[PDB]
């Protein structure tokens, strides 16, 4: 919201934990006066399987994509879809900490430039 | 037209005739008032294992495809397109004879539906 970018489609594996994501950004949006234009949610049945994923991934009329998965799994995703044009100079990704874990193991299927939240490392130090 | 369809695709492949046939198909359509959509032309020659093939079949996103093969180069197509899901229930394909024959010799491959055109022996027969 403070970016002004009222529109997302948000796809989901099917991994621990989804229905309560799912059901918190659904609660989350309705009883906001904020007003978002939230549009379709996917879930994937099928991992890596193309008969009803592929054409999820490409009903995505929208710019800002709310992904959900393991590593492994967002990496699988993401290299997918990079060949299909869902990747750009105006294309939002963004990640729960789940996904952000090792901090010097970026994969070759990352974009340069995506935001995902996680806890403080840099600062807070041990000894603190 | 008669159908209003208006947005299509050109893919092919390398074979003789295929730039003039091009050529031909874009003047015809800059030639008139009635507005075709003219995007995706396709013209993959790199044989049918690198990425730039991949990228071109995931590119396009409509549903009126216009084909131009040699027979067996036609079939190798459709067999990799129908993969990608381009071959659903709403997608047309109107290849220009080429792979016609003389006869009901259609490959087994070929799904069905196939929009075509070509001379005509059942209402003229060799005795007139």
């Amino acid at each position: 919201q403070d970016y002004d970018w009222h529109v997302f489609s948000l796809v989901t594996t099917i991994f621990p934990g989804y229905r309560e994501f799912i059901s918190f950004v659904k609660t989350t949006v309705d009883n906001s006066f904020v007003g978002w234009d939230m549009q379709n949610v996917i879930t994937l049945d099928t991992s890596f399987e193309d008969a009803k994923t592929q054409v999820q991934l490409k009903k995505i009329h929208s710019s800002v994509i709310l992904l959900y998965c393991s590593k492994d799994e967002a990496v699988l995703i993401l290299s997918e879809a990079r060949s299909l044009g869902l990747t750009g100079y105006d294309f939002f990704w963004i990640v729960p900490s789940l996904v952000s874990g090792n901090t010097e193991l970026i994969p070759k299927e990352f974009p340069s430039g995506l935001i995902s939240v996680s806890y403080d490392d840099w600062d807070y130090s041990l000894e603190a």
